[PDB]
Order: structure tokens, then sequence, then C-alpha cells
């Protein structure tokens, strides 16, 4: 039994959980917000479910992480008596480029390579490293592990990861598909196989991480083959505010027609598009659901579009792998939006899916098979746990 | 059994392709093309009844002079197939873009020209040339009636959840941003022709049609109506092509704009002219030249083709899922009709969705109507060479009835 602190550091945030391993019990969870801004604060969730908001000036990451640690140890809000109870720290690192294929113990050599990947995630990797530096200062001699969002997808072959763009220009600028959500795809694919009694290394898996950001992956015989996200997180599925796949020529057309530059078109496809952009209602699928009940036709259209594009990816990735054994739904939307799951999996008998509509109906947030027993393809809901996956890699590496 | 002769034109900014067809059989009486129209070195190349190509050099600075030369060749004692222009019963035209105004072919009247002019913004380098052909014919052939047949028309049955992009609603509507599709006349012809060959009811069949040429598109046609198509508002979207990228990460485009200091026009040129098979291979946009480079162990050429086949395979899966299954997969176009190795890579390891492929029948099979799935395959896979000119001539005869 060990306690592992798991961090996710952003430009103006630190999200944390403290996990008891190997069970994965959450001892603490919270987040610092508005770090480096006036009115920085920490919000935590107590074991009994109560939310607590603590204001404190936190101008940079070290002071933020120091406050988190003091809260963990507090006699009122805390869950540990001493920092020595924390056995290790695991970090979400966004981008491992072509340098990392798996999680690693953080050494100076590792930090240097993560710094080399900063150009591939310039607004994420620096903050992630600030978290590592904070822990070296505040918990000296504790060992730390880095777990990369991109690493799982480093098995993709060049015919998948290369775009059909000018060869030299792509190579010069490191343009290729990387994928994100890799920690989630890794966790739910392996978890599904354990639940189902299958050998991970002999199974063809499609994993659909549908949240505010959405991605789908093809995992064949234990190695990722393809993923819907690209070099950037705008590609693939329709998302909350991101476009997903769009005609490249539409982008250049809108640049001329609306007088947008690179930055303007980037903001449009990342912030004003997807479910929000079509619906004119919300990026939140629950608010869409409500708007649909009040007969909002644009909200209905957004959801029809959303479901359709997931369905097409399921077909595409089955074709890419030569079949599929397991289809996994995960993420905030995948775990909860049973109507999407139904629309995606119905009329898919031609490729081995027989769906269990009655079991699926109303089914939110549990691990559950939602295909009929006789389905050739098993369809399963697996709530993701990226923090647990990080803690699990941490314990394996530091063993 | 009576016979009409229909001249079918396909006019581009620097070309006029023509065929003269005898209807309703669809027998080709003549075929050729003017190239380098409006440039030094303009010429007409035609195909004799004997099958040889003949090149007639002639200065042709614009479309009317080009069409006049074409007509003089049709009537020539040596090269011709008619004694006089009165033998031409009608003219049909390939018109690229009908926008949301045209769902099927129409007689070209002043009112139709006005509407086709309104669609010029949607195909600014094609529609103008197409109309120049119409004008040339009205000048050169007294009394002649003309019909327009639109590359976009077949796809006007797509539902909004398919044709809308997940972009700001009002901004798309303001600028007419939506999926249109192209090659509609080809998809229309081969889907119907496949069902005729196979004894199937077109209106109850789920069909995937892959028109693989220098431009490449794949379509889902369900129960007699187009449902989806890989080409977008623009012909860059979807499949990897000769010089066009196909689908790419929208964020890669904005990234390259900043990284290489490109504006809209520069990015547009890159994805239309420097990408696709040409861009990856570093060899050619021509798949025969790729094929050769592969034999000489060019690894980039091999890579280009692996990428090309993979993306077609993914669309086949996607559109089967979109339709709830597939009854018939059709290969067509210059590449689809000829590149049997692509067909094999696409259709092998697809038994999970009902395709059992016949590798031996497929091998070296070029340019013929031919089933290439095994008899026991649930899904029929068929090569159907396209005949857009026949489709155009057929619509022409229906309208001018």
């Amino acid at each position: 039994a060990s306690k592992v602190l798991v961090l996710n550091c952003g430009s103006s945030s630190v999200k944390y959980k403290l996990l008891e391993m190997p069970k994965g019990d959450v001892l603490a969870q919270g987040g610092v917000e508005k770090l480096g801004l006036p009115g920085s604060f920490l919000k935590l969730t107590m074991p009994n479910g109560e939310k607590v908001v603590l204001e404190k000036d936190m101008p940079e990451h070290t002071i933020a992480v120091e406050f988190i640690l003091s809260v963990l140890k507090d006699d009122k809000y805390g869950c540990i008596k001493s920092y020595e109870e924390i056995d290790a720290v695991g970090h979400r690192l966004v981008h491992g480029g072509e340098k990392f294929s798996n999680s690693v113990e953080i050494t100076p050599e590792v930090i240097a390579k993560v710094e080399e990947c900063i150009p591939l995630a310039p607004l994420h990797n620096p903050a992630n490293l600030k978290g590592v530096v904070a822990i070296e200062k505040l918990l000296p001699g504790i060992r730390q592990v880095g777990v990369f969002d991109t690493a799982f997808f480093q098995t993709m072959p060049e015919h998948v990861y290369r775009y059909a763009l000018p060869y030299d220009m792509c190579n010069k600028h490191g343009v290729r598909r990387y994928g994100f959500h890799g920690t989630s795809h890794r966790y739910v694919s392996a978890r599904a196989c354990e639940i189902l009694g299958l050998d991970y290394d002999k199974t063809r898996i499609i994993t659909a991480h549908i949240g505010n950001g959405a991605s789908i992956a093809a995992i064949k015989n234990g190695k990722a083959l393809d993923v819907s996200l690209g070099m950037t997180p705008v590609e693939g599925l329709m998302m909350g505010t991101r476009s997903g796949d769009v005609d490249p020529g539409v982008l250049t057309f809108l640049m001329e027609a609306e007088g947008l530059q690179a930055a303007g078109i980037s903001e449009l496809i990342n912030k004003k598009s997807g479910v929000l952009g079509v619906s004119g209602v919300s990026s939140d699928l629950r608010e869409i659901e409500d708007a649909i009940k009040n007969g909002n036709e644009r909200a209905t259209l957004a959801m029809t579009m959303y479901d359709y594009r997931i369905k097409k990816y399921v077909g595409a990735y089955a074709a890419a792998m030569g079949g599929v054994d397991v289809l996994v739904f995960t993420g905030g939307v995948g775990e909860n939006q049973y109507t999407t799951r139904e629309k995606v999996c119905t009329d898919m008998e031609f490729m081995g899916i027989v769906f269990d509509s009655k079991v699926n109906e109303g089914m939110r947030g549990k691990e559950m098979v939602i295909s009929k027993p006789e389905s050739k393809v098993t369809v399963i809901v697996v709530p993701t746990d990226e923090e647990y996956m990080i803690a699990s890699d941490t314990m394996t590496i530091l063993k």
C-alpha cells in the first residue's frame, strides 16, 4: 500500500489527486485556479462530497503546490499527518514528441528532452515542468514519474501518422499525427480486456473518449494503430467548441470571406465551432438535451451531426484493423450520454455489433457491457481514470 | 430503331474535351480534345476509328475558335464522321457547379445561364469556362438546343446533418459553406450501371462508389439517393489525390501558416498543387509513374501508395457504417478501373464487413466491367468503367424529348 500524489499543471491551474494504491482510493482531490492572477483559489472535494473553496494568493506554481500540500496536511481539510506519507508523485506531461513511448522516472535527462518537445505543446509542457520543479523544492528526494498524453500513439506507422502534405515542409516542422488522451485510451483499453477476460495483445479495440474534447482510437493487438486527433486537438470528432474534421479548402475560403488570419481561423475552429457553433445553445450536451426537449431544431441537428461522425469513425477504424473485438465508450459524454451510444451502435450488425438498447437506456457512469450476449463485438462502457493510470505507472516504475 | 447524335462537351480554362455519341445506344462516333487553348502551341488530339491518336496543330486563343475547329474536324472528309452540322441533334455540357439551385439537368436558357453565373463563386475556375462552351455552340450551331448536367446535382439529396460542417452556423449560411461533392455524374452513372449489371433494385440497394482519378472521391448512395461524399465544398477534402491533400488536421494548416509565413492563397496552393501523391512521393501525381518508381525501390513512392490505399479503406468502413451496411462496392475512374493493386489492398482483410475478395480475378484486370469479389462474398465488389459523356447525352435526350 502506497500514497501517490498525481498532478496536472496548466498555465493558470494545478489539479491534484492523492490516491491510495494499489486499490486506487481517492484520499483527496482538488484544483488551484487563477494561479498567477488576482483572486487565485483552491477548490477541493472532501471525502463526504462537500466542496470547499480556499482563497490564497498563488502567483506561480511552487506557491500553488505548497498550498496544496499544506491543505493535504491541514487538521480541518487534510487527509495526512505528514508529507512523508506521500510515497511518490506522478505528473501529466502533455507532449513527449517522438522522444517518449512510455512513462519515465523524471531525471535531468528526461527534463531536457521534455523541454525539446515544448514547440509541440508550447502552452502545456512548460507548466507541466513547473509542477516537477515545485515538487523537487517542496518534497526533496521524493521520486517522480512523467506520463505523456502522446506516448501511447508512438506505435502508429508512418502511413498513418504522415499527412499527405509537402514532405520536406512537414519534416522541417515536425508535422505528423500525435494524438492526445493517450493515458485515457491506454487505461480503458487495458481495463476492458481485464474485465472481459481477454488478452490485450490479441484483441482489436476501438476506444471512444468522448468528453468536451473527443477522440477515438484503433488499438490492434496491443498497439495503437490510429487516432482521430492529429498534431492538434481540433482534428477528428465533433467536440464541445472544436470543429473536428473540416474541408481544408473551407478554412482558406473563410479566411478570404471573413478576412481572418491564421490566429482568427484558429480561434474560430477551437472556440466557436462544434456543438456550440452548430447548436447556438451550449458546448454542454446536457444543455443541448434540454434545448432538444424544448424543440430547439439546431440543438437536434448538432446531436445528429455529432453521433453520425462517431459512427463513421467506428466503421473506419474497424476497416483499418481488419475487424473489431471490443468497442469501449468512455469520457464525460461517453460514460453518460446513453442516447449517443445507442445511435452509434444501432444498425451496425453488418460489422458484428448487436446492441442491447434496454441495458444501455438510462445507464450513466458505470462499467457495463451494453452489447447483447450474442454480439460478436463486445460494446462496453468503461469510466476512465487517468489519475489512477498515472499512479499505476508511477508505482510500476519506482518498484 | 431511330438514332440521334449528341455532341458532349467538357470545357475548362485551357481545354475542350468532346465526344459525339449516337443515342440511345451510346456508340462513340468521335472523340478528342483541344489542349493549350489560349496559349502558344494549342492543338486538337482526336482518336480515329482505328484507335490511333492524331494531332492537329492550330492557333486557338479562345473557346469559340476552339469549338469551331472541333466542329470542322467532325465534318472533315478525312477525320470526320458526319457530312454536315445538321446531323448534330443536340449538345450536352458538363457544368461543374449548380449550387443548391440544381438537383438535375436542365435545358440551357437565359434564366438558367443567370443561375449558373450565380454559382460561379462556388467554382470560380470552372463555371466560367463551362459557359464559354455554351456561348460558342449558340454562335456556331443555328437552331441547336443545349442541356447542362451538373457535377454537384446528384449530391443535392444529402441531409443537413451530413452536408453541414461543425463550424459557426450563421457564418456558414451567410457564405454558402456546405458539402457539395463533385464527380456526381460519374457516381450517378456507375451506381445505376452496377445495379443493372447485378440485377438489383437501385432504390433498395446500399452502394459505395469510389471514383478514383486524378481527382478522387467516394460516395455513399443509399436506397437510390446520395447520402455522403468525401469531397467537400472544395475538391481538396477527403481521399488523397494526385496533388491534393485530402483530409488533414485543420490545426496543421494554421500551424503551417504561422511557421512558413503563408497567407490563405499560399496555403491553398500548397494543399491543391503540392500535396497528395505528388507531395509525399516526390515523384509524380501519376500512379503509373509511382508504380514504376516502386519497382525501382523508391520508398517514398511506396509510402505514398500505402497512405493512399489506407485512406480509401477507412472511407469504405465509414460509409458502410453510415448506411448500416453495404451491398455493392464499385471502383471506377482512371485509377479505380486500372490500379488493381489498390483495389486489392482496399478490399483484403474486410471479411468482418462482408467482403471476400477474388485476388486472382482482380490481378491485371484493367478497364473492364468485372466483379472482383468471390461468388460467396456477402458484399459484391465490382469495377464499372465510368461513362460521364453517355450520362450527359442520356439526360440531354430526356430533356429535349
